[PDB]
DNA sequence: GGATTACACCCAAGACACCAGGCACGAGACAGAAAAAAACAACGAAAACGGCCACCACCCAAACACACCAAACACAAGA
């Protein structure tokens, strides 16, 4: 949940999310781009 | 090869990404691969020349005998 990594105000106005929340967003471009692969062209050496 | 190295408290100071090559689409060219034909192998049909049996005659093989030579028990010699 978010509590577990909650956002922060840097001026008034302004917020970074945590470092867990762009890692999991990370790891969601990773997944995407793994269906990317085996749904079209993939010689081998992008699929690993 | 990692992992840990006093405890509490105070203050100040700076940043809170910018910018550059990859995905998609965006089009050519030999290579990844597919289609064809002509000189590659064989077989059917004709021609005549090489192969088989005669005919044939001169040259090599066997018998007879010659003289000649190699050879083998033993009467004699010998230590």
């Amino acid at each position: 949940p978010p509590q577990v990594r909650p956002s922060i105000a840097m001026d008034e106005t302004t917020q970074g999310q945590d470092d867990l929340t762009h890692k999991l967003s990370d790891i969601l471009k990773a997944n995407i781009n793994v269906q990317k692969l085996e749904m079209d062209g993939s010689p081998q050496h992008i699929i690993n």
